[PDB]
């Protein structure tokens, strides 16, 4: 507990672990830039906060993409619009809504709500989203801290962009259900995922140590049962049947979600100019840490292709959990 690093929450070991892994990744994939951070789930304390090279973690905003799907599902579970076993028809991977096309990376057919998170189905997210009102979803976005600049002592923290809900066309509700047409910082996403980690409670995320006397507390964004169920689904993502098996951590149960943001061109999107982000938590089912990683405009994918962030999450999570003397919870 107490030591010379007090009263900052940043652990020199975890910060160093976070810096070597992120920097190694940015260099190995000849990327423009990277950001990563670790949050203690029980306290909302930031254990590490790393940019390689300026503070883009707090300043840079992007379309979160598929990282938003667990929050689409979180809300739908929490409003009793679906259960984890509810069936969602995604057919052949091509669907049309108000004349706009929505596409999966393949034809997943009949998925469960869990299946939609595991396979990262845009079509599945959209159809779950269509069971809810814009206002309901905007309130949840606002409840998890989106559209609001974090107050952590850093002037110029980005607020990101959230269209007001009374302006939402049904197709924007769709795009937002799979993380397009809103912008967030990596910091906002890390904080938002603490609400899934901490059984539905949004923890204040702080660079200062909290008191055991008056433990930190936050708004109840989701029921605890909602949060455990999304945690089971995040774990399914990093199985052989999920889209992010490259996030798996030898020795530990982990769960997380990947997303991709492409360079906007006013109305279109550029080719191979993208941002690979990953947010998760470990060990499951009761996480100690949330870890968020973002690698901007990588150019040498190698064996990982576009999914370059998952293995950086993996390395930081194992090193950090070892550094915390957390015992392996997996064979």
């Amino acid at each position: 507990g107490p030591g010379y690093q007090d009263p900052l929450s940043i652990d020199s070991k975890i910060q160093y672990i976070t810096y070597t892994n992120l920097k190694a990744a940015v260099e190995k994939f000849h990327a423009k830039a990277g950001a990563a951070m670790v949050i203690d789930v029980q306290t909302g304390e930031v254990l590490s906060l790393v940019n390689y090279p300026r503070n883009r973690v707090l300043t840079d905003v992007f379309e979160p993409g598929s990282i938003m799907k667990p929050f689409t599902v979180s809300l739908a579970l929490d409003l009793h619009r679906v259960t984890p076993n509810t069936l969602v028809e995604t057919g052949n991977g091509h669907f049309v809504l108000d004349g706009a096309p929505i596409t999966d990376d393949s034809g997943f057919g009949t998925l469960t709500v869990g299946g939609v998170i595991q396979k990262s189905s845009n079509i599945g997210a959209t159809k779950i989203a269509m069971t809810m009102k814009p206002e309901e979803m905007w309130n949840m976005y606002t409840g998890i801290g989106l559209g609001q600049a974090p107050k952590v002592g850093f002037p110029g923290a980005a607020a990101g962009r959230l269209r007001p809900w009374k302006n939402w066309r049904r197709i924007e509700q769709a795009t937002m259900s799979y993380g397009y047409g809103l912008s967030v910082s990596l910091f906002q996403l890390a904080r938002a995922y603490t609400a899934i980690a901490h059984d539905g409670e949004l923890m204040p995320v702080t660079i200062f140590k909290t008191n055991d006397a008056q433990p930190p507390t936050g708004p109840r964004v989701f029921s605890p049962t909602t949060a455990r169920e999304v945690r089971t689904m995040l774990e399914s993502v990093v199985s052989p049947q999920g889209t992010s098996p490259n996030a798996a951590v030898p020795g530990y149960r982990v769960g997380g979600k990947s997303g991709t943001a492409y360079k906007q061109v006013g109305r279109g999107y550029d080719h191979k100019k993208y941002r690979a982000s990953f947010v998760g938590m470990a060990p499951m089912p009761n996480p100690r840490i949330v870890v968020a990683v973002s690698v901007d405009e990588p150019t040498t994918g190698g064996h990982f292709g576009g999914q370059v962030s998952g293995p950086v999450f993996s390395a930081i999570v194992g090193d950090t959990l070892r550094a915390l003397n957390v015992p392996p919870n997996m064979p």
